[PDB]
């Protein structure tokens, strides 16, 4: 299995409901410094998913209008990315968040903050890392 273009970008056509799942696969690089996975609607980013190896955390954000909101860092475990080490990423979208899982296990939620879900519709991915699936 061969190398997704990077940065890949891709529509997601019908953009987020309830129960839409969009899943990726790779492996971070040796020596990573970070890389993010974006969810965007039109010119902003409704959901930034943003692994930082530098910084030993998983950011995550919202830019609406150009303007970053308040991160959000916190971590129920262990940094789960490792450099050199292939992973998953399950993003499912509910109502009210969208949940996050990392290698199968549930990390976090993500309480919408662009809350048109159907107008969320490109999915963004670059950074630090082989892409080798993407499942929107
Ligand atoms: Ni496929």
């Amino acid at each position: 299995h061969p190398a997704y273009p990077m940065p890949f970008i891709t529509t997601i056509l019908g953009g987020l409901y309830p129960s839409k799942s969009i899943l990726l696969s790779g492996t971070v690089l040796p020596s990573a410094q970070r890389f993010h996975i974006n969810l965007c609607s039109g010119n902003h980013i409704a959901f930034h998913l943003n692994p930082r190896f530098d910084e030993n955390a998983v950011v995550r954000n919202t830019q609406i209008d150009n303007s970053w909101g308040s991160e959000e860092r916190s971590l129920p475990r262990k940094m789960p990315f490792v450099r050199g080490q292939s992973f998953s990423v399950w993003i499912l979208c509910e109502a009210h968040c969208l949940k996050v899982a990392v290698d199968g296990q549930h990390l976090f939620e993500y309480y919408h903050r662009l809350r048109n879900l159907p107008t969320i519709n490109r999915l963004e991915v670059g950074g630090d890392i082989q892409l080798t699936h993407v499942q929107t």
